[PDB]
């Protein structure tokens, strides 16, 4: 049995609010995460929320979203790829260490079980 | 302490492949979503793959999305609404109904831990 997705999701707190308040932020931020994963996009939606704030979801070639409060300096992250979790990991790693934050919550889940073997 | 937003996250097996093969299917389903929890959109954005399957994700004024296989009778939902939870658990029960699967695997995850006291 194989997995067809790997889906990592963290809370991250103490993040710097000048870093996840605007919209600007949050495209270069994915933009990175992206390039430094070697991940292919298939499009990126971005929204400004008032009086700050941002939400940010890129649809894979599954997809790597961000939605964030720069009162509570908390920023809310999923990257779901599938096929190499490697490039979910690296994508996450660059996102951390980017907003680097001072406390977090992580989970890994894997998506989507199937057989290797089928029954002849 | 109050939770940010909630988060559902469900991996549907046994579904019909005529169910989620085309872009169509997809957003039938979401939309019908969104109006049955009476969520607010900001935008939606679909997929198609080749040969088939596709990739729903819904911006909300946080996200719904969905990543299908047909040949696997699978679909990995997603639906993290903030504020009102009761909204994320209808818009799923909503998107599995209309998949009516056979086994299903869920999980629930608040999302966010903020403080309702305050040091003075
Ligand atoms: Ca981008
Ligand atoms: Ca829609
Ligand atoms: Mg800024
Ligand atoms: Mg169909």
């Amino acid at each position: 049995a194989k997995t067809l997705g790997l889906h990592i999701l963290a809370d991250l707190y103490g993040v710097d609010a000048d870093k996840i308040d605007r919209v600007e932020d949050i495209r270069e931020l994915l933009e990175g995460a992206v390039k430094y994963a070697n991940l292919t996009k298939i499009s990126s939606h971005y929204y400004q929320f008032q009086p700050h704030g941002a939400t940010g979801v890129v649809l894979l070639a599954s997809h790597i979203s961000i939605h964030t409060w720069p009162e509570h300096g908390l920023a809310t992250v999923d990257v779901y790829t599938c096929g190499d979790p490697s490039k979910a990991y690296r994508a996450m790693d660059y996102i951390i260490t980017q907003l680097n934050p001072k406390r977090i919550d992580k989970q890994v889940h894997e998506r989507g079980i199937v057989e290797e073997e089928s029954n002849q």
